């Protein structure tokens, strides 16, 4: 049943269904139609055309409404000949149009094929649907397999990178990204799911232990990362560079986990419609009689920070069960049955904080009148209740050389409190990571196969801090591959006796980088950090600064005309205006000592080593204190670079057809500016200055030969084997690159050549 037998799951899931004949008696067209618009404003809504007058001005294309419109060569979206609706590979379209482009993967969808190459893109359109694609039949079906040997699929791109390493010796690394909830995440855990069983170390068929481990991590990361949320009910809140480690044999040996960007806000505010991250209501719903009075537990409505979301228990599935999993995998990678319980009591006492409400007193300064839920909350963590009381409303200050007690309002006294659950949680998961490692990650790791799971550009309501770091680490990814797009196009260009001439980019990205982390002049990143570090600066201050030294004075820069706190940055995507308001506050991550000295010596083997070991509780020390949240990101990101530009990338872009899923509903508004969000079509484009026809070496002398007097069938050597039907039939040097020693094909003004009888 390999790609042979016709009534596979492999051809009837991944494959065009295949007809029969293949000569004069197969659909064939001896016409021509374009891609033209029924609104003339409205761009993301086409129609079939008709081309009925050509002169080499404007197309006079006919319509469906009986009406003739007209267009140049500047918009004339010239469709494709149908023979190549539903191509695996868009690199062969003779037309690169949007709407070509968008048409294709249309058709592609329609029959259930998600899977598409897009030049050396591999892109995926989310199906809302269970496609049978992913048994272990499918995996040993893919195994030794090659691009353009299968059809498109993540084990094809997984199985590519696995064997490229075993061959070139090198390392290797995958990038996939796009929209949250549109593929990804589970496009990734595909690539492990995969990886586990070609380089498998199991007797028989399974794991060796070791595996599991791995493929265990998974669901523990999720309990504490993911929840439901408008785009998916999955939908993961942190970034991951997952490190697959092997030996030189191309074993599994081990593998490392990274973090980035945790949504620390979603603790303590969900939004309408969504919800909290799932460990909680694992943990409510599983927890045994006796569990739920030891952590003094209630329902999962009766905590502030899981009611005011007018959602709690999601459609679909259980909690209690898939609670059994989360403990399940923890005690599979090994966490002591009272490590875990540990894990839970802070679980259990965020939820009391949280049940805190505040209540004004004598004056200005609050007042916990009733002080139920803090006792609990500072029950399960091990502190002392009275400290931890008015070490939370009556925290010191070091003005001047005075360290003097202080009462705060309700505002100051609550913002403190969300403050202190907050660095819990991202410290929690922080440790989870951490622990994973050790027992995963190795020393003497041979080789590695990485894969970068994390969103690209995105455009929210309200553009914060946290959407300057994705666009800023996205600027650098983007650069990344047009870069890349260089060494490759120019090797290609050297076996081919003729060389192109010397062709350069220098990446007009290079621009928003600098306006971003630039040093001198400084940039944003830099003149955010020097207004850190100041006791007093305010928000106001802060955006007077770039204002004065970016507005008319720099190209990616711009000044609202009535907007008092943003401005806008122009990225590789296009504008994004960014809102100020609390980026002094969250550039430092504030705590204030007290509650952090009061922490720092509790009863628990867990709950400290988050506030006792500075590997977890503090950041590089350079100079004055530690350093700033951007500060550490900009150096986080540098440090992923260095490690992918030692590798060989791939690159998997993921698609949300649709912002209801639902299954079978393609929105052209929404798919169709979502292929400019990236670029995968652009990618492409670059290669249009020389073939825009890329595939394997030459077919035209091993695919056709019925044509009339003009070349053979069968000739002597691939390059000029077809030395007619190409050249003497209008053609000079002028096309294909093709000298005496290896190119690629040429097809833009093919449809010349044949179209009609043989």
């Amino acid at each position: 049943n390999p790609i042979h037998d016709r009534t596979s799951d492999y051809h009837k899931y991944l494959k065009v269904k295949q007809g029969d004949s293949d000569l004069f008696k197969l659909t064939v067209s001896d016409k021509r139609y374009i891609w033209y618009n029924p609104d003339p404003k409205e761009r993301d809504s086409y129609e079939c055309g008709e081309i009925v007058s050509e002169t080499s001005d404007s197309f006079t294309f006919k319509t469906v409404d009986g009406q003739d419109r007209q267009v140049k060569k500047d918009d004339a979206n010239q469709r494709n000949p149908i023979k190549f609706d539903g191509v695996e590979d868009m690199s062969e379209l003779s037309y690169l149009n949007e709407p070509a482009v968008f048409h294709n993967l249309r058709v592609r969808y329609n029959q259930d094929l998600i899977y598409t190459y897009s030049g050396l893109f591999l892109v995926a359109v989310n199906p809302f649907k269970r496609i049978p694609i992913y048994t272990q039949e499918m995996v040993d079906i893919f195994k030794g397999r090659r691009r353009n040997e299968v059809a498109p699929h993540i084990f094809a791109i997984s199985d590519v990178a696995y064997r490229s390493m075993l061959d070139d010796r090198q390392n290797q690394s995958l990038l996939i990204t796009g929209e949250s909830g549109a593929g990804k995440t589970e496009n990734t855990k595909k690539v492990i799911q995969y990886l586990a069983s070609v380089a498998g170390r199991n007797q028989a068929n399974g794991s060796g232990v070791l595996e599991q481990q791995i493929l265990q991590a998974n669901p523990i990361l999720e309990a504490f990362g993911n929840a439901k949320t408008t785009r998916n009910n999955n939908s993961s809140r942190f970034g991951k560079f997952i490190e697959i480690q092997f030996n030189s044999a191309g074993f599994i040996s081990g593998a490392s986990i990274q973090s980035y960007l945790l949504e620390k806000s979603r603790v303590v505010f969900q939004s309408e419609t969504e919800r909290n991250y799932h460990i909680f209501y694992q943990l409510l719903a599983g927890a045994t009689a006796e569990e739920k009075k030891a952590l003094h537990l209630a329902g999962p409505e009766s905590f502030n920070y899981l009611n005011q979301s007018g959602c709690v228990d999601i459609k679909g599935v259980s909690d209690s069960e898939e609670f059994k999993i989360t403990r399940q995998a923890m005690d599979i990678v090994g966490f002591s049955q009272e490590e875990q319980m540990s894990i839970f009591k802070i679980i259990a006492g965020i939820l009391h904080l949280g049940n805190i409400k505040f209540e004004k007193g004598a004056g200005e300064g609050a007042v916990l009148k009733d002080k139920t839920a803090l006792n609990a909350a500072s029950t399960v963590f091990g502190v002392n209740p009275s400290v931890l009381e008015k070490a939370l409303m009556e925290p010191r200050i070091l003005a001047g050389r005075d360290l003097v007690a202080q009462h705060l309002n309700v505002e100051k006294s609550s913002s403190s409190r969300d403050a202190l659950v907050k660095a819990l949680y991202g410290r929690l998961f922080l440790w989870l990571v951490k622990k994973i490692n050790n027992v995963l990650c190795q020393e003497r790791k041979a080789y590695f196969i990485g894969v970068l799971d994390i969103s690209g550009f995105e455009i929210f309501k309200v553009n914060s801090f946290e959407q300057l770091c994705i666009n800023y680490t996205n600027e650098k990814l983007q650069q990344f591959f047009n870069h890349h797009m260089f060494k490759l196009e120019q090797e290609e260009y050297l076996k081919e006796k003729i060389n192109w001439t010397f062709i350069d980019f220098g990446l007009d990205s290079q621009a928003t980088i600098d306006l971003i982390d630039g040093r001198q002049p400084p940039g944003i990143l830099a003149l955010l950090d020097e207004q850190s570090v100041f006791p007093n600066a305010t928000d106001n201050t802060l955006i007077t600064k770039l204002h004065s030294h970016f507005s008319k004075k720099n190209a990616k820069y711009e000044e609202p005309r009535f907007s008092k706190t943003e401005f806008g940055v122009t990225h590789y995507a296009g504008q994004v205006m960014y809102e100020i308001q609390d980026w002094l506050e969250k550039n430092k991550d504030p705590l204030q000592q007290d509650l952090e000295l009061c922490f720092k010596d509790s009863s628990d083997n867990v709950v400290t080593k988050l506030f006792n070991d500075p590997n977890i509780a503090s950041r590089a020390k350079k100079g004055a204190n530690f350093i700033t949240v951007a500060a550490q990101y900009k150096e986080q990101l540098a440090s992923l670079m260095a490690t992918l530009e030692t590798t060989n990338p791939h690159f998997v872009r993921c698609i949300i057809p649709n912002n209801k899923q639902l299954p079978a509903k393609l929105e052209d508004k929404v798919v169709l500016d979502q292929l400019r969000c990236n670029a995968v079509l652009e990618g492409i484009r670059i290669t249009r200055k020389g073939f825009p026809n890329r595939i394997i070496y030459a077919d035209f002398v091993k695919r056709y030969y019925l044509l009339a007097p003009n070349v053979p069938r069968d000739a002597e050597d691939s390059q000029k084997a077809t030395d007619a039907v190409l050249k003497h039939l209008n053609i000079d040097p002028e096309q294909y690159r093709f000298g005496i020693t290896k190119i690629f094909f040429r097809a833009g003004q093919l449809a010349r050549i044949e179209e009609a009888r043989e």
